[PDB]
């Protein structure tokens, strides 16, 4: 699906363009060799020409299948991992992790093993690249290779950039698009919000409130923003395409109503991380209910509908009786200052809602007027079935604890204090953040489930700031760009892009 010549849209830029680049660039060793991910696999690459660098990239991937490893072989990979690697008389030993180090890990081996038994010789390693390995890294044709993409990334972006497809849903400020990346092909979901509504409205502050959500946020389980490009009539959002349908539909369409607990275990347990990452931003969704909740085309789910999503500042209050009838959480009802609380009541909301196949405060089959639903919200408790175990209960009523200072997870220990509730004592949240466990269905592939003012200028400008960095970077590692461009001269020779002498 790439376009015919993306080879030269994407072509490297001539070294010699990317001056002003490297001397504005932070050198900061997590940014440019971990959290980007093409920062991380140059100078994996880098690491990969040095025999004695080479050894400290292969125990970190150890470590890494180590953290993600079932409890009853942890052990087993536990050994392999001390006899490879800090060993002395290994091929491929760690010489940077002191003897007063390996003598320690020794120890935990030496007992029953836990999944972060490696995290001190890890970190001892990420020391050591922090320093020589790094800074001989950013004077090498890699870091050279690495600013190239960096200038790619930074090519303003239009609609030339994109190929629109069919219309796949609308809301209340725009409709949604089938996106498509000319150079790449990899689809997106557009989110076109008409530049006459938005103005009309006065509504500004709330289209770029949401976009810089979206572009913080860097989350499995959260929809991510990719760009954000203005059209003529319009400004435009490209976020993550979800083709699975939403959960609304698997509840009560597919569903029982309701799943079985298991399942709905594994949904909360993926919601319960994009909670955590939107929290880690200090950011509150509170738009929790189960059609905003979407699948992907591999049966995992991300959070959706950022519109209703604000940033606390650390130590504030936030008022805001804002929501959906029926999923508001008390202390919002009351139009109270809350904090991150309404999104742990959400949370409560999706789980019994998930296992029974109705609200907790609403019969499937009830008529109610929005005002008895609120009261019992409000003076109302939700009762139980034997669709739940007494370890769903618990998590449930103590989620759905109207005093926000009781709630689940509303401590200051956040979302981990509902990580370790018993409800999830059975699901390995590692191996979950990974991707390593399958999810209880899978969307079929062929499946379908459905004026000229000056300030308006500077509204654009600052909302309209092209391609998010670590989506991008992925989105040419996903389709290959990378893998096929990334091509140095033969026998580790510098080829004619990254040598400063013939352009
Ligand atoms: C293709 C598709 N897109 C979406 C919507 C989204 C998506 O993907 N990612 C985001 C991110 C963020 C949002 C979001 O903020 N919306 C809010 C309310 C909004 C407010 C105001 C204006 C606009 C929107 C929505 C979406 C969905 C739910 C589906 C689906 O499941 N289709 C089933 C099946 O028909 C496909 C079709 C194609 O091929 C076969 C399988």
């Amino acid at each position: 699906g790439k376009s015919k010549k993306w080879k030269e849209i994407l072509k490297f830029p001539h070294i010699s363009q990317c001056e002003d680049l490297r001397r504005t660039i932070d050198r900061d060793y997590c940014s440019l060799c971990d959290k980007q991910p093409i920062g991380r696999l140059l100078f994996r690459q880098f690491c990969e020409t040095r025999p004695g660098l080479e050894c400290y990239i292969q125990f970190l991937d150890s470590v890494a299948e180590y953290e993600v490893t079932p409890d009853e072989k942890l052990g087993e990979k536990g050994k392999e991992i001390m006899t490879k690697y800090l060993t002395p008389k290994s091929p491929v030993f760690i010489a940077q992790v002191g003897q007063d180090l390996v003598s320690q890990t020794e120890e935990k081996l030496l007992q029953k093993p836990c999944k972060e038994l490696f995290s001190a010789c890890a970190q001892s390693v990420h020391e050591y690249l922090r320093g020589e390995p790094f800074h001989e890294y950013l004077d090498s044709m890699f870091f050279d290779r690495f600013l190239q993409w960096k200038w790619l990334e930074r090519q303003p972006v239009t609609k030339n950039t994109f190929r629109q497809y069919r219309v796949l849903g609308k809301g209340g400020f725009g409709e949604v698009c089938a996106c498509q990346v000319r150079a790449t092909g990899k689809m997106y979901a557009c989110k076109r919000l008409e530049k006459k509504r938005i103005k009309k409205r006065k509504g500004e502050s709330m289209a770029l409130n949401e976009k810089q959500i979206l572009e913080k946020v860097n989350s499995q389980f959260v929809v991510n923003l990719a760009y954000a490009y203005e059209t003529k009539d319009a400004l435009c959002l490209v976020l993550t395409i979800m083709n699975g349908g939403d959960l609304k539909f698997h509840i009560y369409n597919m569903g029982n109503p309701g799943f079985e607990e298991e399942r709905a275990l594994f949904y909360a347990a993926e919601i319960l991380c994009g909670l955590e990452d939107l929290h880690r931003e200090n950011t509150v969704y509170r738009n929790l209910k189960p059609e905003n909740i979407l699948l992907d085309d591999y049966g995992h789910i991300r959070i959706s509908d950022l519109g209703l999503a604000v940033k606390i500042p650390e130590g504030d209050l936030i008022r805001g009786r804002v929501g959906t009838v029926g999923y508001m959480a008390p202390e919002v009802l009351n139009n109270q200052r809350y904090g991150l609380s309404p999104d742990y009541w959400g949370l409560g909301c999706l789980i019994y809602e998930m296992i029974e196949g109705q609200s907790p405060f609403r019969g499937r089959k009830e008529k109610v007027k929005r005002e008895e639903v609120d009261r019992r919200v409000l003076e109302t408790e939700e009762v139980y079935s034997h669709k739940f175990s007494e370890e769903a209960k618990s998590i449930c009523k103590m989620l759905l604890t109207k005093d926000a200072k009781q709630r689940l997870g509303c401590q200051e220990e956040g979302a981990a204090e509902v990580k370790r509730h018993p409800f999830f004592r059975n699901m390995n949240f590692k191996r979950l953040e990974a991707g390593m466990l399958d999810p209880p269905f899978v969307p079929d592939p062929r499946a379908v489930y459905c004026n000229l003012d000056h300030t308006d200028d500077d509204f654009y400008s600052k909302f309209s700031t092209g391609s998010v960095s670590i989506p991008w970077q992925n989105e040419m590692i996903e389709t290959e760009c990378f893998k096929e461009l990334n091509v140095f001269g033969p026998n580790g020779t510098l080829p004619p892009d990254l040598n400063r002498n013939h352009p």
